[PDB]
């Protein structure tokens, strides 16, 4: 009965202690891993018997409480559900524990593998009894350098137990043999002995076989590394293929093309691009890794069934919290109804000389051109997209794209010196010099003196790891080769794939220099010398033009090009009505300006409110009107806009990422203009949604921008992750302020002013309010990561830097909320004190984990000034949240 779990003391004051220890160990665990820097912290904390028991008590004890609390005599239902989800979750990861298969498959030409080789290290004990029988045991012993653990296991039943101890990692490895030497002990009953272990590589356990004890009781085997399963079906190769960009001989994309068979099952082939996967088992494959020598690859591999189990959980979890924010008698709404109640050719003057012209991009523009991705576009928007991904600013120093694109073309030697691609890392730029605080590099700086391409051999190297999780450097490295052959594609006239190589469509549409030398002089074409003199002319008046500024020569030469392709292209020319409604919708769209009104807005009014209710009294309606008018008018302008996008392309709004996100902001803000003409406050935070979903939305489509033949991050898990990620720290930070303004106003009371206690109260149930919306949109984002991580790269959610953190601020959320519970009075001033401290999780989380991958006395000064403000103003901290009063009182 319940009576003794009491004495057990299963209750909230214990519930939080459960949480502190938890958040605690996983913070700890993050130090102790940049220390030992190894997997020595899983081994420590992680995958350690502290959490396979304290899961279990915490999961024990939200039932207790629950029960204790009668959670379910009251109806209550939303907020069972959401407790309801957690449980899930917290056995779904239990039973993964136990069955989460992992390990690499080495496909090769025409082998027809069927094992596994798990990454997962072993040692192996085998004696064969007097009756020469075959008693075995695998131990996890998860040492690899930096740790040296004493093993502790002693199982066999044939005869007096085993009995085992290691002792020291004394290896001599030389690469010609890998001598991973290690001494231990082992004792039988009157025959203990000492031992030499000697690991194999990583490959495969075969050398091992040292057989170091004979006697029948006594003869044993000993080995250290991997094992092996088997499959119930047989895989093999194809053929194995691995394109190279043409400007640096460097590989571009992986493809495996396997096929899948059995010994009565016909085979199945199925195909693979590098970011595919394969499921035909319970098995998933990720193609992660290929052999130096091109005629194998390597899958990662997985098995987990407590994948539906934690869906399902992650389900529940979203509904609960879509339920409980809008279920009255909740708090959130009670809340809210307690606040209505209370209420040669040299650079310089070329820019301008490009610039100040516009009237061949007006036709320029105009040109039909193919992305080589397979697909027609017209000028402006191929040219937009590659000189977005060479420089991730949305317009250079000037020349909007078209311009830029035209000088590198026709002026390249210049560009060439010019700073364009980007970079991120300092540490790619300390390979090329010039390590300041550079946001960008010229193309002249990748090369020696000599020809060499110099970051050939990092990037090489890197590609071969690059897929999987990898540091920050393994993403730029190839970033910036991919941008550094797309600058050398815009070089030497490759992009301008202009020309039809025949009348049919069969479209390849060719460049226009092998365009004269192949296909123009090869066949009869007999429009070689129109084409010649045509694009002679072209480059004569471009070359001409930088001097005399009347250049229209290009103009005409432009439309005889246009000419040209429209009596040469077939049924894809599109008419020129469409391609202009195309250049215009590029031109005039909204979506790039309405990114900043939409947190403007909501941010002025919410400081205005502010404003209001610290003087506890209501804000004139006029400026509700004034406000919700300019609402309504960017509403207006972004429905119709939208409607345009529908209207002119016919991206189904079903559509790519990008559209879709906008959607969903159109459908935040409608939310807000059509159900909340009541509320500012609903305006506010309805426009601050739809403004930071189309933010990351349009952000989405600079960086991620496509190029040709590699994929991009426009996945849609990741991108609403992104912005409720980002939402959440906003409402987060907006707590924090709230909170340190309750600590500034508990100085001011005096007695004399009681209607500040008021605002105290106020301040107190809005700050509840935002610091609930943070933590449920942190917890739907924390858990989209690793929804995001199943589907893309790999297995699941895993102790991970940055991501053990977004935990610990989920958890010190949930110890400050609950606590209301535990401590029984002078609530508002203990969640202000907590508002305010907690935000530090957060902190940490976005900016320090960065750091600690020291004495930062800025965080001191910060902290301090904190401390200070809470130490004076706890002196004045009595007073309580009733729910019904007004004027004097609340
Ligand atoms: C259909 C089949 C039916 C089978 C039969 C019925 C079911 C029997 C079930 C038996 C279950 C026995 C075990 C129960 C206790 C296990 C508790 C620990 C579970 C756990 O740690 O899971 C981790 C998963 O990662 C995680 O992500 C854990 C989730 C996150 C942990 C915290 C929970 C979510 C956040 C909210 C917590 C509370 C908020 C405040 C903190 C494992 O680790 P791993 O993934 O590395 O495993 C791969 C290792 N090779
Ligand atoms: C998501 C996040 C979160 C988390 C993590 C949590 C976690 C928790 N929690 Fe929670 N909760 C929550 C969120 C939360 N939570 C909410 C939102 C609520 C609601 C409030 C009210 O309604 O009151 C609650 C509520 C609640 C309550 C109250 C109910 C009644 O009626 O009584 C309790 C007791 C609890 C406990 C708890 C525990 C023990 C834990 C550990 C696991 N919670």
């Amino acid at each position: 009965m319940m009576n003794i779990i009491k004495t057990l003391f299963c209750s909230m004051k214990m519930v939080l202690l459960l949480i502190g220890i938890y958040a605690t160990a996983c913070g700890i665990a993050t130090f102790i891993e940049k220390y030992e820097g190894t997997l020595a912290a899983r081994l420590w904390v992680y995958d350690a018997f502290w959490f396979e028991i304290l899961h279990i008590w915490l999961v024990a004890c939200l039932i207790g409480c629950f029960i204790t609390s009668k959670a379910w005599q009251r109806k209550k239902y939303a907020s069972l559900l959401l407790h309801a989800s957690f449980i899930v979750i917290i056995i779904g990861a239990g039973i993964t524990r136990y069955y989460g298969f992992e390990g690499l498959m080495n496909l090769r030409e025409g082998q027809s593998v069927n094992f596994i080789s798990t990454n997962t290290h072993y040692i192996f004990i085998q004696i064969k009894n007097p009756q020469g029988d075959v008693e075995s045991v695998r131990i996890p012993t998860y040492i690899d350098e930096k740790v040296n653990h004493k093993i502790n296991q002693h199982l066999t039943f044939f005869g007096k137990p085993l009995t085992l101890h290691t002792e020291e990692f004394t290896a001599k490895q030389v690469n010609m043999s890998e001598l991973f030497i290690l001494n231990a002990s082992i004792d039988f009953l009157g025959k203990n002995e000492k031992t030499l272990i000697m690991r194999d590589g990583n490959n495969a356990p075969t050398k091992e076989n040292i057989t170091m004890l004979e006697i029948e009781g006594y003869k044993i085997f000993l080995a250290w590394g991997i094992d092996n399963i088997a499959l119930p079906f047989s895989i093999k190769l194809k053929k194995f293929e691995l394109e190279r960009y043409p400007g640096s001989n460097s590989p571009a994309s992986y493809t495996s093309e396997v096929e899948v068979l059995d010994g009565q099952n016909p085979p199945l082939p199925f195909r693979i691009f590098m970011n595919n996967v394969l499921d035909y088992g319970g098995y998933r494959f990720f193609q992660s890794s290929y052999h130096p020598d091109e005629k194998g690859s390597i899958l990662s591999v997985n098995n987990d069934p407590g994948k539906t189990p934690t869906y399902i959980g992650y389900a529940m979890l979203i509904l609960g919290v879509i339920w409980l924010l809008f279920d009255k008698n909740g708090r959130f709404a009670t809340l809210g109804r307690f606040l209505k109640t209370q209420k040669l050719q040299d650079i310089p003057s070329m820019i301008k000389a490009l610039a100040d012209t516009s009237s061949l991009t007006n036709d320029f523009d105009r040109i039909l051109v193919q992305d080589f991705g397979g697909r027609i576009k017209p000028m402006h928007t191929l040219a937009n997209e590659y000189i977005h991904k060479l420089t991730q600013q949305r317009t250079f120093k000037g020349l909007n794209p078209s311009q830029v694109f035209l000088g590198m073309l026709f002026y390249p030697q210049e560009w060439q010196s010019i700073q364009m691609i980007a970079t991120k890392s300092p540490k790619l730029r300390q390979i090329l010099g010039l390590d300041e605080n550079q946001k960008h590099i010229a193309y002249i700086d990748v090369f020696t003196p000599q020809g060499q391409y110099i970051l050939q051999n990092y990037v090489e190297a890197a590609n071969l790891k690059s897929p999987s999780l990898r540091d920050t450097f393994e993403k730029d490295v190839i970033s910036v080769d991919e941008r550094i052959n797309y600058a050398f594609l815009i070089y030497t006239g490759q992009v301008l794939r202009i020309f039809p190589d025949n009348k049919s469509p069969n479209n390849q549409w060719l460049y226009p220099l092998q365009a004269i030398s192949s296909a123009v002089a090869q066949d009869d074409t007999k429009k070689a010398k129109e084409l010649m003199q045509i694009y002679k002319k072209f480059a004569q008046g471009m070359q001409q033009g930088i001097n005399t500024h009347n250049w229209q020569e290009a103009a005409q030469a432009t439309r005889d090009i246009r000419t040209f392709q429209q009596n040469n292209g077939g049924s894809l020319l599109i008419s020129p009505a469409k391609v202009d409604s195309e250049i215009w919708l590029n031109l005039y769209n909204p979506f790039y300006q309405l990114t900043y009104p939409y947190i403007f807005i909501s941010i002025v009014l919410f400081i205005i409110v502010l404003v209001g209710i610290l003087k506890n009294t209501p804000t004139r309606p006029l400026i509700h009107k004034v406000f919700y008018i300019l609402l309504f008018a960017l509403f207006i302008l972004h429905t119709c806009g939208l409607g345009l996008r529908w209207y002119v392309s016919e991206h189904a709004p079903w559509s790519n990422a990008y559209e879709s996100m906008l959607y969903i902001a159109w459908a935040a803000i409608l939310s807000g203009v059509v159900f909340f003409r009541r509320s500012n406050l609903a305006l506010c935070a309805s426009s601050f949604l739809a403004g930071m979903t189309l933010f990351v939305a349009n952000l989405g489509d600079m960086d991620p921008q496509i190029g040709n033949l590699m994929p991009v991050l426009k996945s849609y898990w990741l991108n609403i992750h992104v912005s409720v990620i980002t939402a959440s720290y906003g409402f987060l930070g907006l707590c924090f302020m709230l909170g340190l303004i309750t600590l500034i106003m508990f100085l001011l009371r005096n007695e004399k002013r009681s209607q500040v206690d008021c605002s105290i109260l106020s301040l107190s149930a809005l700050n509840e309010m935002s610091m609930i919306l943070g933590l449920f949109l942190l917890s739907v984002g924390n858990f989209l990561g690793g929804i995001w991580a199943n589907e893309s790269w790999g297995r699941y959610w895993g102790w991970d830097s940055k991501e053990t953190w977004a935990l610990i601020s989920i958890g010190v959320y949930a110890i400050i909320l609950h606590l209301r519970f535990v401590v029984p009075k002078n609530f508002p001033f203990i969640f202000a004190s907590a508002s305010v401290i907690g935000f530090f999780s957060v902190l940490m989380t976005y900016f320090g984990v960065n750091y600690y991958l020291p004495v930062p006395l800025w965080v001191e000064l910060m902290v301090a000034g904190i401390i200070l403000l809470i130490i004076i103003a706890s002196r004045k901290r009595v007073l309580d949240m009733p729910h019904l009063h007004h004027h004097h009182h609340h």
